């Protein structure tokens, strides 16, 4: 049938979202009360970058080297200082536009909203996942830096991406709102190898009931299976091994389906096995894994 | 390799939507300066959506039928009014985070953003285009009714769509700003067909241009043809006729990659006519037909 990725509104985002240019790089900076964080690289040069040590770089740069833009306005620095491998670039004036926010670090598979912004200018809003070998694929933040990802939960913005860097392969790397990187990567410009790429199953699940939902079931069978027999198939086919916790969290969406987890996890064995023979599922012709069951029942119900 | 669908911010627009109720129904309203704009059939019981006479209902209708809340404020109706399939409530407080906007008819085969919307609440994001015959498919505004579809070029909001209606076969109908109908449907619960859909070839050709960008070249070939020979193609696959203007508007694309618009089509005739032999471009088993050539520019320049 039908079933598109959704983005959280970006408004309560939008107002946050600095310049910040140090010589002739500019990139991204997030504003929240009186604090900008940005990519601690932005003190690199483009020489800097292939082996930077970030301390001695950092002590060579004084307040006024940093320009800090909000719109038309210009925030002076009131002081800079490096927690991990975020820059926190103090400043004099609190965002009035300062939403109700958390930082929060994500777990790979987990969903969330990145708004793409050019030199602190929001430019669009979009969904992704933050893949199990903690990258987010999708060409979509190239020379971004500083562009944040996030959640929002009532009232609440929780920032869980920062975006720093291309690897050489193209996928894009980044860090929690603390600077801590997801993943084996560091911010320097050398050649590093992301972990082998998994199917995110419990995901590719979510969105098989999302399926059902929608009147496209096609692919549901007779049979079921235990979470031992579906996992050896699964390893064959590079999808992440499928947890009890998981099997608890698709629980609403088998309770209005009335179709059980393990049948669940059945059904895509078979597809697995068999493919989808020339057919789609949702407008799609592979199996979708960036929708969490969370995204499902807030988008289903 | 990898290109997602970008919706704009959507800060600009969350805050012009409200709540407008009327009896037992509840949905979306457009707060513009001190006009509410929403579907008309919000006066509609469930019975009179079987076949309404809009002018005999709005009549026994009074202003303060028509709760309208923006927030945790209620604002009072000052007066109500019908322009087409929309109704206009003037209020006595304008809105102060109106933004700049035009009202804009756009054509099939278009795209917008769609702020998702329950109860005057934003609930979130989508990028989606206006198919050829006039309908929004991903059953993804189900019971939204008044959600608005939007562009952003620079500072100003066009406002473009309101969803009023899912037709039976579960696709999105909906009018422009000023109440006229996308395609031949009307604002009553009936049988209503909508055209055959054709695919929109011009926006499959900016996706292979933007997947040639993006380093993901196999599709490739050493052909050329003429817009009458590859057209003869298009309509046997239910493609959409590509015209001068067509290629016209290709150019700028055909200039960044050095592929002219007319070797392109042959390659597309290729894909057309073979498949895609279980091979993906930009990470998709199929041909993306919802990203506009501006849409691939903006993004990959």
């Amino acid at each position: 049938s039908g079933f598109r990725k959704m983005a959280f509104p970006s408004g309560k985002v939008e107002g946050c979202m600095v310049q910040v240019t140090c010589g002739t790089t500019t990139l991204n900076g997030l504003w929240l009360d009186d604090v900008v964080y940005c990519p601690r690289h932005v003190i690199c040069t483009s020489e800097d970058m292939l082996n930077p040590n970030y301390e001695d770089l950092l002590i060579r740069k004084s307040n006024h080297n940093f320009l800090v833009q909000a719109g038309n306005v210009q925030l002076r620095v009131i002081g800079h200082s490096m927690q991990n491998c975020v820059l926190k670039l103090k400043v004099d004036t609190a965002n009035p536009k300062t939403p109700k926010y958390k930082f929060v670090r994500i777990q790979p598979g987990q969903t969330f909203s990145v708004l793409a912004c050019y030199n602190g200018s929001p430019s669009g809003v979009y969904q992704c996942a933050m893949r199990p070998n903690f990258t987010i694929k999708g060409s979509f933040l190239n020379g971004l830096c500083g562009s944040v990802g996030f959640n929002i939960d009532y009232d609440c913005v929780s920032f869980c991406y920062m975006h720093h860097m291309e690897l050489p392969t193209g996928v894009h790397a980044g860090t929690d709102l603390e600077g801590n990187f997801y993943g084996p990567f560091v911010d320097r410009q050398t050649a590093q190898a992301a972990g082998t790429d998994t199917t995110i199953t419990v995901n590719v699940l979510a969105w098989l009931y999302a399926a059902v939902i929608n009147g496209d079931r096609w692919f549901l069978n007779r049979f079921t299976t235990t979470l031992n027999d579906f996992n050896l198939v699964a390893m064959k086919y590079n999808y992440e091994p499928l947890t009890q916790d998981h099997v608890d969290i698709l629980g609403p969406l088998s309770a209005q389906t009335g179709i059980a987890v393990l049948d669940m996890c059945a059904s895509l064995k078979e597809l697995l096995q068999n493919g989808m023979n020339g057919r789609t599922i949702l407008g799609s012709a592979l199996l979708e894994d960036e929708f969490t069951p969370f995204d499902v029942v807030r988008q289903c119900s």
